[PDB]
């Protein structure tokens, strides 16, 4: 019943009939996300042969201090298992969130996929570790606990649930969208998205620090403050459109490299792709 | 007394703890006065099991063994001392009641001595942080500088903070009791110094900062957090604090779920008249 | 570079063993590589040097009663607390801290970065305090890890609009941020690597405040964005402070003038300029 782990992900595409070499101590769920593949406590590792994952970050650390790590590629040779956040040269699944290229996040949004809060995260998104996505209980019955339901019986409970079905204030994200992280999203330290009045980050938004967002943030808008609010917005409107209509977030290795400096001048992207 | 302890002398019932995962030297100084194995094969009927990590419980969860396991019955996981129970528990000793759960921060609030008591069916965020203030009322804002001092030193240092009226390291102050029905959100911040109270059904919202006294059943957002709304009228705040569902039994709660569920029954039945 | 327990450990180790009192990591068995150590079992401060492996396992030593004779960083130490206090200026990675001065994880990683040149000395920094920079707002994308898609010709270009942008993305071209002595640092606060160069001594940074500018010294800040609420000190004490850097005392001063550090006022009856 384990769901797939970001590492069982980049094995199952790069391992490539090597063996796992375990950099650190290894855990229950490590061994148990190990199962299907060889592997071993690394000692002197070899690209050819090994595969090399650190468990934890602090041993990612060490590995990447070591003279052997230097014939090792990150993804494609090595790896950090504690890191189900950390971003990807190809999209991945984080439990069940499609999560696009060059993507990171930390653990508050890691369990924000967990809890059915997110319905998918883009491309080149980057959202800093320390940024939280919690939902709201309910408002609107005598008590605002959530786990007082441990104590109820069926009866109890299917009265409870059956309230929350219907308050279209949306509690623990019910009767509700997954919200969808648009592609080329920053969000800053200590930012928080209310995951119960909030279905869409428009992509290019960028979330200050700090910043406590209880609504949708339209495409290309910046958002600061508590609550936070639009102070400006990154582009024209008629870049922000044709942004959203070339979609560069999707385009290939070698698109990517033939068009940077579309990506490096705002100004040379609209005199390349603003046709009317 | 930790919290596995607590269970384990309340659950465990001749029993022998099953450690899932990779033990630590505290947990196998908790689990000194009973029998302890790596666990393998696991029956709720011979074994009680212990998952160390958070990661080691949801490994465990995802098992086929652990169908027949309930929580804190059959097991739980040793390192969330902040975790929910079903009964009245001691966080070091402050008492929490049923139902709550809190993260580290907390956790080492109630270590600080921060904290009187934390209500039932509480809901803390894991990101929330309660901190006292340094003294500010001195040349130095440090406090690590009395390492440097001598006995002499730290006789005239303590001397003042205890005088001051300011409260440093919650000094001269009684510790924080939060209420009741107290939902608190991500990343907020209370203030041990300043506060005393965190009112019964009281609402902290995330990103919040509070200094000062959150009414009970009061709704509190913003730097610094501000009053933006009551959860109920007066009247039915003066009955919910006479009434105490909080302190019910699993029977009246179950019995009293339509007036749990309905404020506006909840206001008839246990209104004044 | 040397760690903190590095630090440590050439200074007070002083012939004795190191006993691990925890699980061993391996980033820990590389430090302790030069040294005699072994499983913790029956200690001893005469003969052993107590090493706890983790927050969590200097808490379970404390408690035990071996431990009643060890002193803090002259007998023992935890390895996972970089930004643990010490009676020494210390290296945090390869930024210089000072005395009795600590700070959390975030900001380790800050001192990893490049981004804080030196941090003073009795500086308390809550361990949620976090110093981040910007990501270019320039350019098209917003993103940084893009650019591992990026080859070398468009690396060059992408590397070169970065140390021309004067707003400092990811901190280029602009100095690394001081943070002065006797400073404190709320929880949840937040300073930005890319338009700050210092935090004046004696300033105070409130819980959740979003620091965008540099606090001059002995300032009281909060709010977001975090904007001056108070000052510690009047303007010729500040003056005075600045001169006199009590910071920078020995422990025999330091003792020798805690009536003039309680009390502001006997401070400048007896430093206050003529
Ligand atoms: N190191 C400096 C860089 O830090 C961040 O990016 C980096 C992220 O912080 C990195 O995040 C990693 O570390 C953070 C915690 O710091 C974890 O939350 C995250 N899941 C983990 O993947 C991620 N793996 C790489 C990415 N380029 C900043 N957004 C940009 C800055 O230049
Ligand atoms: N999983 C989704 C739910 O998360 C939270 O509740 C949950 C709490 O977050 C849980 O708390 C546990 O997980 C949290 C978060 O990591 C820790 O901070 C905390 N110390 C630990 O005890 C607790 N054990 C169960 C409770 N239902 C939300 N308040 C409600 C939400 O529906
Ligand atoms: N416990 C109560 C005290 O907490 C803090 O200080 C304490 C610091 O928070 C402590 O910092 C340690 O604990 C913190 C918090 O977990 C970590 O962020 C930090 N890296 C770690 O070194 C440090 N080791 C000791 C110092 N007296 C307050 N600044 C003062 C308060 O009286
Ligand atoms: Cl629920
Ligand atoms: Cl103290
Ligand atoms: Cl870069």
């Amino acid at each position: 019943q384990g769901m797939k782990t970001r590492l069982e992900q980049v094995l199952e595409r790069y391992l490539n009939g090597r063996e796992v070499a375990v950099w650190g101590v290894p855990t229950r769920r490590l061994l148990r996300a190990l199962k299907p593949f060889k592997f071993h406590t690394a000692d002197r590792v070899d690209p050819q042969y090994h595969y090399v994952v650190a468990v934890t970050d602090d041993d990612l650390t060490d590995f990447l201090s070591d003279e052997q790590s230097k014939s090792f590629q990150y993804a494609n040779d090595y790896l950090t298992f504690d890191d189900e956040g950390g971003e990807l040269p190809f999209e991945r699944m984080c439990f069940n969130v499609p999560v696009g290229r060059q993507t990171y996040f930390g653990d508050g949004v890691v369990g924000a996929c967990e809890n059915g809060y997110i319905k998918s995260i883009g491309q080149f998104t980057s959202i800093n570790g320390t940024a939280e996505i919690h939902a709201n209980h309910q408002l609107n019955m005598t008590f605002v606990s959530d786990d007082i339901q441990n104590f109820f019986n069926e009866e109890s409970m299917a009265v409870f649930q059956e309230k929350l079905r219907k308050d279209p204030k949306h509690p623990y994200a019910y009767s509700k969208e997954p919200m969808t992280i648009g592609s080329d999203v920053y969000i800053g330290a200590h930012a928080f998205i209310n995951a119960s009045t909030v279905t869409s980050i428009g992509d290019g938004a960028i979330i200050g620090s700090g910043a406590v967002v209880l609504e949708n943030v339209p495409p290309f808008a910046v958002v600061v403050g508590v609550p936070a609010r639009i102070k400006r917005y990154r582009f024209s409107k008629e870049m922000i459109e044709t942004l959203l209509r070339v979609k560069w977030w999707d385009w290939s290795i070698e698109e990517i490299n033939e068009n940077v400096d579309a990506l490096i001048s705002p100004e040379l992207f609209m005199k390349k792709y603003g046709s009317l």
